[PDB]
């Protein structure tokens, strides 16, 4: 029933033969076969499935409430996954207008050279998301809250607006999380993580994932997964489920020691603007409120004093660290411009303790 | 660092600086800390991007090649996958074997085909039908020799100087024959892949490519791809591909002894019609697979003279060689190709059985064939 | 600063190399020297000591404020190393009289072999702990919360007792963790953990660990991880060093659902008594309270309708997974006197008994399933 | 599975999964095992360190490759040591032990049995009239190392074996250094076989662990008892790499024993060297009864240099291809001056550079021994 009940039980159980609790390491290439009855268990080779791999299928489905789940090496192998199933030359995306930098970059830098043409557009500007929907128009790529701005989409909004022009509309919930939030339920098609962030949960990783309720877009998921191979290992399936397990606990810790750094944020004199999902005068904050269970752990600013401010924040700071990703256990921070306003500062709040949080960054400001 | 067994231990990684670590950490982060912004550690930002254990795989798979450089990814079709992107575009042919690994056919003729690539397949084997295959539109030969199941071989010297005369690039698949054996980029191919899931890693426990090159533009242009696309292995797997490599060239030359023995069994025995084996003499290709080869590999298929039936009894019964997929293990491995695998490409019989011959004791895989016949 | 910053940050500096922000997994038995003796970073050989069990170790101490750290391939193999580091033939231990069943096991049938004595006594009566130690006492083995009983024993007043008598004082602090309890702040000389149990977290990884501030203690440990090899591997300290990044953040939680499981079992109809440190009438609540920063995961029930009714509550549970061990985020329930061997020297853990090990998942599902299960 | 070592070595120690299929034994990452019903188990499963599916098939594995009934594994060679004495002996009792004894096997026994009152003598194996001099009423183990580290000399099992037998006293031989491709000292009379996996049966210097194996199921129950009970046991990861390492050993010993020879003939004609220690050689000590019990003679060879102390440590110094680190039987070759690195035990003499030969070309071997000897 629960989320974290769900996320501890629903994609693997205790294996039949042994009892073993977790989801066993299969590190099988291939599969021995049976010369009169064929496949065991479904199993023939790696890459097209394995056993790891199912599970933590099983448990990414689960976690969503979606029928199909897909498993990449990658967030972007999944972004990648997703925009060859369902574009082809001649076809058109409608964009966020600050995406994550590596969406931006595979559709700008690679699949323009392939003849997909694609606009960007503020997303919580509905009229504006509709005027970017042309004939040719057959995704619509959603993330909310976005990287690094935290600018709000309303998911419902635009999923309306697919059905009316048969566009399709993903999701990029790797912010959110399926913790805080679940596209599927307000009319995404596909949903999308970078496992290598919240679900994860440790920096140790990369992965990513797909998940669907429309089996026919899993079939075009799962021809390019088996076809195009970008599969992960099992070590790394097993740490991505093993963190997985604890993603309800952690994203609660994280949305109330980064609602405890915006609020300090947002009376400290060298910082002009805080930008936090949780905050009334955020823009998007009441959609915010609506279709998220909670406010995530992402915190940016933007400095009083400019980017030399942002860059001896980024550099001060003796928790958290100065990396790049996010959805960590441990406190990241960087400098977006650099690694958007050059003044910027992305602030991945950690589960530390909050008052060593505070004033680490109070120490790092001076 | 001369001989290409001492290479393959040594190249790939020094001990470590600070510990003195003799093989390459596992390097389970993601991310990777920086003194001030853009102030990296060793050019590390982004495991996607680079990470050490990746970068250790690389150099060992690009030093077994003699390769100037050298890509790992998350499977030998992610490296195919790779490869057909960063050198062709819509308009452009590809021209490729009429036989090729399934996987890369179907990548090609399903994928590749609605992305407004075009492709023809040919005999490689005759470099006359390659030449006549190429287009103004061509900018790839995709070579696999010796090819699967059949084990037919192409000239990669003669395709090589069949490319340079078009301006179009040459890939060789270099999975069945390996590193230990196989040496294409000193052929005059441009680009070489494996899937290390066979010989490199030789274990059947990690799927993974590689592409290596000795073109520093290309190997940009994949770097992109990988990076950008992000079809990456884990640092696990990329250990237990390394590792793997250590002991390729011993490994392969088992192989080889192994599967000549298989060959020789199987040449004299009433119930095979056809040995193709690249070292018998009567192979079609054995002078040209023995000027390019240094030998002539662990995998064997026969062709049953009772038919599907004999083929299906042959792999139901054997208790050494595993039936199932895959090939280059330390396990023999035995495989019925119409069966077990999925007008454009040839047919493979109905009567063949494919073979990988594994590092057993001779002896054992000689009496499973007799008992399994 | 903060137990949680501590177990995230104080043990794996990333790495000046590379920036790696966690720990590498350093899978090399062996390390390369610049000429005869000339060590990197003082490494030699694996089983005497290897970067990524470094890490785990100075992990381990800095969740215990304790300036040595010693990792274990099991927590028997900690137990077995305090055991012959502090003791000798003819040397005697105190321990409890509800002991964990693999020290109880260890102790009595094996090292009753090599010529060491025990006394079992009730560690909540420090005149009878007291009257238990001998002249040739060397060590009292504490335990608290006990396994499966969970009694509380004041770690203060045993602390007192040794140092009266010189005899070394051991806490096996599996059950609390780092989290909920600092034996060393309250005189301890070593503090025990299966890190199998709640420091992993996700029963994934087997391991053990002793930590201390004596620095001949820690090194007599030394010479036994070095000596008889029983050591963990990389990919295990590994997981061991994931689990502990958020033990403090679990703990909340398993303590929370427990006490929540607690209440509904005392007011179920099925059940006779509950055991739960957090409950005022549990003997020792004001022991634990003093000395716990919470009161843990564990909760023991015993049934009105006997052994029968203990069995079928274990077999009805589709949450709560009958299996052994303890302190995973997955809910563990099983019927111990199912797996106890003891008459004599250890109280008889009563048939009717249920030890459970309460989860993270959604407090409504647990108290769901036990519903049902009890019916 | 079954016949030829090589063979058995692959397909001995797991059958593919009959639920998947999967062709390697899984990785089983779970401390613990769902049960139906209370005890009612799922192949036997409970609790990892008292035994687990990966664990079993490495010791299935183990067992098959020294024909043996029963295998069980460890964390460390010198846990698997541990369990052994603890095993076999109590206070009172006595073994008799090599004079040139693995380091780490004297160092446990005589710095921590000792003061468990165990006593020990300490014998040149070689000669059975001195070992069957050393034997007390009190002599319950006879432990033999065969050949010996890093001096390589060689002791004759059967005949330790049957002065074992005539004094009720059980026979452990360390057979690290030779390892199953070479020496099966079960097949000799031995009671019990010890290695160390991290050198040979592991082969690539990235799992540490090791190994008791024995046909006596009795003697089996007692190693189990302290396996469960010390907790001595190791992760499933590093149980993988040991059987994965395993599938090449007899391989992987067949082209070290060739380097090896080629490496002492080498050394043999140079003048930098005064002694080579090689089983191989017709003039080691030793060499037929070597060639009696041994398919192969090793990977491993010692050399004393002529000039002494200083050379010894200028040629561990000055290797580019074998690699100054202590352990042994890895793909790469080590280098390493036993003397620095590693009354009651022979003296290491201190011109003695041990070399662990590796599967490098023999040619660029022989080429970094050249450059490095000067
Ligand atoms: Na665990």
């Amino acid at each position: 029933a629960g989320l974290a009940t769900r996320a501890i039980h629903s994609g693997y159980r205790p294996d039949p033969a042994t009892g073993a609790v977790n989801a066993p390491i299969y590190a099988s290439s291939t599969f021995a076969q049976d010369g009169v009855g064929g496949l065991r268990g479904g199993y023939e080779y790696a890459r097209t499935g394995n056993p790891t791999r199912t599970a933590l299928e099983a448990a990414l489905a689960a976690v969503e409430d979606a029928a199909f789940g897909r498993a990449f090496s990658s967030g972007m192998a999944a972004a990648d996954c997703a925009l060859r199933a369902m574009l082809r030359p001649g076809d058109h995306v409608v964009i966020p207008d600050d995406a994550y930098g590596g969406t931006f970059r595979l559709i700008d830098k690679v699949f323009t050279g392939w003849n997909v043409e694609y606009t960007p557009v503020a997303l919580a500007d509905l009229d504006a998301v509709r005027a970017a929907i042309r004939p040719t128009t057959r995704l619509i790529w959603v993330e909310t809250p976005t990287n690094p701005l935290l600018s709000i989409a309303d998911i419902a909004g635009i999923a309306q607006l697919g059905a009316d022009s048969s566009a399709k509309v993903l999701v990029d919930n790797t912010f959110a999380s399926p913790a805080l939030q679940q596209p599927l339920s307000l009319g995404a098609d596909v949903v999308l993580h970078s496992t290598t962030k919240y679900i994860g949960g440790h920096s140790d990783v990369v992965g990513g994932a797909l998940v669907t309720n429309d089996e026919e877009l899993d079939q075009s998921f799962a021809f390019l997964q088996n076809g195009a191979g970008a599969v992960p290992g099992p070590f790394d399936a097993y740490l991505t489920m093993r963190g997985l397990k604890t993603l309800v606990l952690r994203m609660q810790r994280h949305s109330e020691n980064a609602a405890a750094v915006a609020e300090f944020l947002a009376e400290h004199p060298a910082i002009s603007t805080v930008l936090y999902p949780g905050l009334p005068s955020h823009p998007g904050h009441a959609v915010a409120a609506r279709q998220m269970r909670g406010f995530g752990g992402m915190v940016s600013v933007r400095m009083r004093a400019g980017r030399t401010a942002a860059e001896q924040l980024c550099a001060k700071t003796n928790i958290f660290i100065l990396a790049e990703s996010l959805g960590s256990v441990e406190s990241l921070i960087e400098h977006p411009s650099a690694m958007v306003p050059d003044d910027l500062v992305r602030l991945s709040v950690g589960i530390e303790d909050v008052a060593d949080l505070l004033d680490d960054l109070k120490q790092a400001l001076g």
